[PDB]
């Protein structure tokens, strides 16, 4: 078995190997990359996502989210308070202000220490989940707006044509902006490209050990657990590496820098934080290997998780027993 310790693997494809996306994902899996839940892909030196980032300031962040924490430094939840619209140029200036900017630090480890010590005492503002793309239309390789769709994968594998679409999303971050512990909708893959700015630190639990994280989460968030049998779908709970280590949960960490891709694999729980002003683009995708994970994915039916139009068909076809109850949650 390849990668039996479930380490995060880092790949350096050549420009030739960067042509065929599906083939390269299958290659990484042949080497055991999925066992980690997360892999890094450094693009060939010849590749670029677009020519420059000099003209992005007028993108609108219609609903910036203030991430307010509750709990203790290592075990907390966050809620998202909606703020007034602002442009990316306005948001960059805010991220660089004295109130929100990255503090002085020695290295990524010192910054990580500061994040876990101090996150709860601040409420950073995240421009998340913005439909759109920063890839130039002429970028042919690993263009996250030109991937094969999940609906087409399901049709190819299973023969059933379904409604729905699959487009990318932009994320504008600042120091301390946080992504809570989660797997993807329907335990899909994700791919995330850090277009510009400061790094993003990731934490990940191997898919084979995801239920250990779930059991810890039920213990740490006991009211949320009684409220919903899949409350990590709400995407609000944070647990620090120190707490994970104290409770014996297998996990790994890595820092993504600008110009790098990350892939999350089906049922790979992940969480993390941004180091400073940045912009990422991410989208879900599927492969043949996903179908079995899609069939077994948990679902939130309490009503909190509320997701896209396109998830309907995935539930309806892959999980017809759950359909009814999950749709009640969605309406
Ligand atoms: O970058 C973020 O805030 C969160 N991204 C992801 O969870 C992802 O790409 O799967
Ligand atoms: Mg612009
Ligand atoms: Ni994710
Ligand atoms: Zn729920």
């Amino acid at each position: 078995a390849q990668n039996p310790n479930c380490n995060i693997m880092i790949f350096h494809p050549t420009k030739e190997e960067f042509n065929d996306f599906d083939k390269y994902i299958a290659y990484m899996e042949s080497q055991g990359a999925h066992r980690a839940g997360l892999a890094k892909i450094i693009p060939p030196k010849e590749w670029k996502a677009r020519e420059t980032y000099d003209n992005i300031s007028e993108i609108l962040i219609a609903t910036p989210l203030q991430q307010v924490a509750s709990g203790r430094a290592g075990v907390f939840t966050q809620y998202h308070k909606k703020k007034k619209a602002m442009t990316v140029g306005e948001y960059r200036h805010l991220a660089n202000s004295k109130k929100y900017q990255t503090p002085p630090h020695q290295n990524f480890e010192d910054l990580e220490r500061k994040y876990w010590k101090n996150r709860i005492y601040n409420s950073p503002i995240y421009g998340a989940d913005i439909s759109g793309s920063l890839f130039d239309e002429n970028t042919k390789q690993w263009n996250l707006g030109h991937l094969g769709t999940i609906q087409d994968l399901l049709e190819k594998e299973c023969g059933v044509v379904i409604e729905g679409v699959n487009t990318p999303y932009l994320y504008f971050g600042m120091w301390k902006t946080t992504f809570a512990w989660h797997t993807e909708d329907m335990d899909l893959y994700s791919i995330n490209y850090l277009h510009l700015g400061e790094p993003k630190t990731w934490y990940v639990v191997p898919p084979e050990h995801g239920q250990r994280l779930e059991r810890l989460a039920r213990e740490l968030f006991p009211g949320s657990s009684r409220g919903c049998g899949a409350f990590l779908r709400h995407k609000v709970a944070l647990i620090s590496p120190t707490v994970l280590k104290e409770n014996g949960i297998p996990f790994n960490r890595i820092t993504q820098e600008a110009g790098e891709f990350m892939v999350t694999f089906p049922y790979g729980y992940h969480a993390g934080f941004n180091h400073g002003f940045n912009c990422a683009e991410a989208i879900n995708f599927a492969t043949p290997r996903w179908i079995d994970y899609g069939k077994m994915a948990s679902q939130c039916s309490c009503g909190e998780a509320r997701v896209t139009f396109s998830m309907d068909a995935f539930v309806r076809i892959l999980q017809p027993e759950r359909y009814d109850l999950w749709k009640r949650g969605q309406d």
